[PDB]
């Protein structure tokens, strides 16, 4: 697959759609998310496309290299670490990410996994506590969806 | 990926969880669907893991061998042709399928695609109209979900 | 039966010949209707090949899947829902339909049933009254005939 | 179908309605025909439900076993060979035939074919000439109709 899609849904008003496209050795991640409080929100690929108990059953960050949490620009990061998306005053975030580590095929493929938008900003591993090194202190899972093959 | 899961949701009361497991050289499909009308309902892997327009955006049946619609025992069938699930009088269908065409990795992978439960029985491609050769006259898509990697 | 024919007759000037042919996996509908008013007229397979009370005794639309009335492109439609034919200013309609639900043998066969051309356009089940969900508000039956096996 | 109907019409005053009902391995043929000259009239299922050029376009006797013409009681007969109906002095014939060879379903089905009442008596193949072995010398087609599925 060179194209993928994710519909983000949660138990509150947060929703959106994310598009994924293979370009060179990168994945180009675009889309939009509504209903968010203004400011940054952690945005991560979680390990499992399991929504049986909601976003919680997606498990931790997709992490096949067994590293600690960081920002997308960091060497020490989880594959699923895409940093922050930014909502404006209207609650809307436009997603425009280009990432070399995630993939839509092969070993680091995110097809069949879960995209999650978080309650709080991702501190990118620089928070000075244990949690920062795990989730970036991004807190609760506002909305999520399984990543699917798109036409 | 040796285990997958799917959570089925639609516009109506129909819901359920489908489990997939790679066992030996085959794929075992289990789970249950509730809120169905008594009797048979088409049960198919649709091509796209795309829920942007609910179940409609899943596209046609997964069909990488470019065949006509059939039953799961037929040579001429789509890879996604898993026949019928059967609901009892309480609207409950127990899912128990072993299938030789689907997989959980490589060309035949259904990870990132869509499981659909239909309004009507699948006629296994033997209805005698053109629709039968496409969908088995299974009709509308009551509920669907993207197939995700499971723990 | 791979070819069928229908001769349309009514109480007024409306007449025509409709040809049906099983081609590939589908049914191609051709022919022409004359004596019509300019514009659209509902064109439907009615259930009974019964002309004992003219076109009235043909009964409702052929509907073996127990659905509501729609257009021929719709999922929710009767098997007999072939939409509209269009008459030009001289009252002539050229019939050119390919249809996935009708057949010329087996469950979906329209052989021995009735082709009806209606007074008014078919609203494709979107008119918003109850009648729309039955007949598309197509109104009276200008002309009809029993579908017969052709050489 | 277990029930069928035919409205007989022609270019003259002969008309009637014929009813067909599946009973055991027979079809029970009933109805009435008016406007006839007193005496016997050949009564046959013709091959095609094609009325585009009137009764003539119905073609020959329905004959899927490729036999010669006889009476309904004869081994050598066409499937469409139902013998004679008898008009009284008032021009009225009451039809009451029970036949094992015609069918309303499967290979010998007469649904979509044509019922014809003839000018002259059917000589039942015993006329001593070539025509007798083809049509029973029943002569012209007074009235006919396509056989349709009835409620
Ligand atoms: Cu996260
Ligand atoms: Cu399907
Ligand atoms: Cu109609
Ligand atoms: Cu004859
Ligand atoms: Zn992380
Ligand atoms: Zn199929
Ligand atoms: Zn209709
Ligand atoms: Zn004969």
């Amino acid at each position: 697959a060179t194209k993928a899609v994710c519909v983000l849904k949660g138990d509150g008003p947060v929703q959106g759609t994310i598009h994924f496209e293979a370009k060179g050795d990168t994945v180009v991640v675009t889309g939009s998310i509504t209903g968010l409080t203004e400011g940054d929100h952690g945005f991560h690929v979680h390990q499992f496309g399991d929504n049986t108990q909601g976003c919680t059953s997606a498990g931790p960050h997709f992490n096949p290299l067994s590293k600690k949490h960081g920002g997308p620009k960091d060497e020490e990061r989880h594959v699923g670490d895409l940093g922050n998306v930014t909502a404006d005053k209207n609650g809307v975030a436009i997603v425009d990410i280009v990432d070399p580590l995630i993939s839509l095929s092969g070993e680091y493929s995110i097809i069949g996994r879960t995209m999650v938008v978080h309650e709080k900003p991702d501190d990118l591993g620089r928070g000075g506590n244990e949690e920062s090194t795990k989730t970036g202190n991004a807190g609760s899972r506002l909305a999520c969806g399984v990543i699917g093959i798109a036409k």
